């Protein structure tokens, strides 16, 4: 009379993983893991280039970053980090310039020295039209942070090409992922902690479901075999991490995604650019960015007669298309808040959980996806399994 | 009969401090240092600010890095060393630049983006007159390095501020201490290891003096009281970090050398720069750079309505002056020799060793001074005192 499995857990990405590792290594329980792909990890994973060695994020760059000590403790048990910090560089008008938001950008773009004094000042005046307390989507907080010239120059065109969505549209939240610096510090990311994994993202993913208990299924569609499944452990919770509209057939209709096209070159030179990441913010090219795989791990040597190159295109997600970024304007969201009602029941009947970039259709880093894993375990899943509470 | 002292050790910098730890600790032996100044540490002496807290290295910034694997694994007995990687940015005509040679550099100096390949091409053309093998001077070193365009625009106005000599009559080793790079790629330095100490220079210097084997003795000097001292420890060897030519009374002659004025100053504003060390290449200003301490330790969180910056000047050492860099010209050369035949006479007749920046006369970094020291040691100092053999 015994379940095959304590939980079921649809996407192997880091929330995925998350919920798989906890589950199973602290609470003793057997979990099930589903994945639609051929790999684990889910955007995450990575594989190593044949002719150079080096390791190419499959799915877009993936820079790990944190304030969270908590998530910085878990994640160090799985995979050690290098002394990598990020910084990108952004090409205009035929020039590189130093980013983002900071002296090295003011100082190039506007052609001359600024003090961190008369750099407050300029930006001050020129983002008058608008103020960060009262600014509503993205173009008014950019505006407002950046001021209008800094705006028109290296976010407007970058936001048409990642997002083809009036910069009215969309949320604030997402210019605000980058730093507002008056120093000459260009680091991308301000987080406490940060890295790469020093053998990689799918050694680190690998890591994360070694667990005997946890059983992952490759090329398996939960959709596919959830009608035979959950028969075989009725009692198990399911925590989906896929597309939410999805989920529901797009019942209510669909909510806006981008995704993401890659063409990955290896080039006969040692270094296309030198640096890992240089965003193109001119819209006389189709790419959003382009990565080169050798700077992100400066402690690896590689071949220096070839590099791996790897250039970024942003479209609309299709039927079928796997969504990388939920859009949100203001229709999606309450298309969103449809789902998340419907969500809510599939909780109370089905025992379903969502979570995740696609499960909640929340813009979320892999910090904050493993953070948002966490939560879910600590007061949602483990209270269920092992104390009985119910899920809402 | 006893000896009070197994040894002396003349100067509290880097080098005397290394010495004395290693004997007194490894060998257990006593040994007494003796420092002219009022404080240890010699140059690497660092003191808290009042107003701000902030940490000012009061003889110049001093920023620690090695490859060094044995080294590093030394200094961290004595301190923890924060994250912090050193850049420098160059100021020339009212634009502040990437810093050193890189494509950061290349793209500003030359107003458009140079691809790595393009940029080394470009700098070919521009070291075309001397190749790096055949530089004898810092001038053609520099020329060779980074073309003449950036060396007349970024090294002769610095060289001139800092040394007062003629570039062809300055070693090439100055100015190859400087990463020539064709990435984005602004480290100021390219060791495996670096930091600051984490709770400052002075706690790291006062820890490696701790042991109670050894007695620093400060405001003393060496040839005040070694009339003394040496007859109570007749078998004690003498470990002098002074000045080379110094010791023997300038007999010789007097070896050119080049000190610094500080000018320490408190502003009213939380930012001066922006940035740790702002370099400062036009004539047109006396000072050679400014150093802004907050920037050096950003994980200490200090007042933002104050902020402490030093100028910093350059000059010939005079007669009481402390010498600073060793200028090291062919005459300078001529000179050293005469001293190091007799050093190493006042070794085999008074058992006088010779050490550290001051004491070899030669460009010695903190790391190098250490490593210097380790091998004095190793192959000097521990088989004479342990096992009797004689010191040449
Ligand atoms: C281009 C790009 C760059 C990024 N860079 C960074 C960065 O630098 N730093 C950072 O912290 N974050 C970065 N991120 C974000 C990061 O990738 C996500 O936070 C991360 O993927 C979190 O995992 P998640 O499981 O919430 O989503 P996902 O990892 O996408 O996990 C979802 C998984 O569910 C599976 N799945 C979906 N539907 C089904 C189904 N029906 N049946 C079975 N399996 C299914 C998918 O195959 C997928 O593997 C980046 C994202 C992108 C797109
Ligand atoms: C402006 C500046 C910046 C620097 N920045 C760096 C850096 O960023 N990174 C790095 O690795 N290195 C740096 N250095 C180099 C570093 O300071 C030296 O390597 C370091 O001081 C090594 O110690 P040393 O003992 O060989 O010389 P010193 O530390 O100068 O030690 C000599 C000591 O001997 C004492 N003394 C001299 N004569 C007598 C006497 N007759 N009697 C008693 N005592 C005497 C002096 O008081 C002095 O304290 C910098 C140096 C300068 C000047
Ligand atoms: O040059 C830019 C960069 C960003 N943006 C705006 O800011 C938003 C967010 O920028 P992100 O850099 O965070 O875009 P991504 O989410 O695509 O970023 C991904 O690409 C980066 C590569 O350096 C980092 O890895 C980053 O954390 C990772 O999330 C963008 O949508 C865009 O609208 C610009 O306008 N111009
Ligand atoms: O902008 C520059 C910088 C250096 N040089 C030449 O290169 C030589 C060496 O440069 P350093 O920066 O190494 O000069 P310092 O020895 O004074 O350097 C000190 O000041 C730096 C501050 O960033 C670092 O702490 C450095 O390691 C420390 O030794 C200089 O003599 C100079 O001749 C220039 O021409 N222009």
């Amino acid at each position: 009379m015994t379940a095959r499995f304590d939980l079921f857990v649809v996407g192997s990405g880091f929330f995925g993983l998350t919920i798989a590792e906890r589950v199973a290594t602290q609470l003793d329980k057997r979990v099930l893991v589903l994945e639609r792909r051929p790999h684990i990890g889910g955007n995450a994973y990575s594989e190593a280039e044949p002719q150079t060695g080096i390791e190419v994020h499959k799915y877009g760059a993936h820079l790990f970053h944190t304030s969270n000590k908590r998530v910085w403790d878990y994640v160090r048990q799985f995979t050690d980090f290098t002394d990598y910090r990020h910084r990108v560089f952004a090409m205009h008008n035929g020039q590189a310039y130093q980013f983002p938001m900071g002296l090295g950008l003011v100082s190039q773009f506007f052609g001359k020295y600024f003090t961190p004094e008369q750099a407050r000042q300029l930006i001050a005046e020129q983002a008058a039209e608008i103020d960060t307390a009262d600014a509503q989507n993205l173009e008014e907080k950019a505006i407002s942070l950046i001021g209008r010239p800094l705006y028109e120059a290296f976010v407007k065109g970058y936001t048409a090409k990642q997002w083809q969505t009036d910069p009215k549209e969309l949320p604030a939240a997402n210019i605000t992922r980058l730093p507002v610096r008056y120093t000459f510090d260009n680091r991308y990311f301000s987080d406490t902690y940060e890295g790469l994994p020093t053998d990689g993202y799918t050694a680190w993913l690998q890591n994360m479901a070694a667990d005997h208990r946890i059983e992952v299924r490759l090329n398996t569609d939960w959709f596919d075999v959830r009608g035979q499944l959950r028969p075989g452990s009725p009692a198990a919770p399911v925590v989906y991490t896929g597309p939410l509209d999805r989920y529901f057939d797009y019942a209510e209709g669909r909510l806006g995604w981008r995704t993401l096209d890659f063409e990955v070159e290896v080039l006969p030179i040692g270094d296309f650019q030198g640096t890992a990441v240089m965003n193109y913010n001119d819209l006389d090219v189709p790419y959003t960015r382009i990565h080169e795989f050798r700077h992100f791990h400066p402690e690896r040597d590689y071949r220096t007669d070839k590099t791996v190159i790897m250039r970024e295109y942003s479209r609309f997600a299709e039927d079928d298309d796997e969504p990388y970024y939920p859009i949100n304007t203001e229709a999606d969201r309450a298309l969103l808040a449809t789902y998340r009602a419907r969500a809510k029941s599939e909780t109370a009947s089905s025992k379903v959980l969502f979570g995740g970039r696609l499960g909640t259709y929340q813009y979320l880093d892999m910090h904050m996806a493993i953070a948002s894993a966490l939560n879910m375990y600590d007061n949602v899943l483990a209270p269920h399994l092992r104390d009985g509470v119910p899920l809402l």
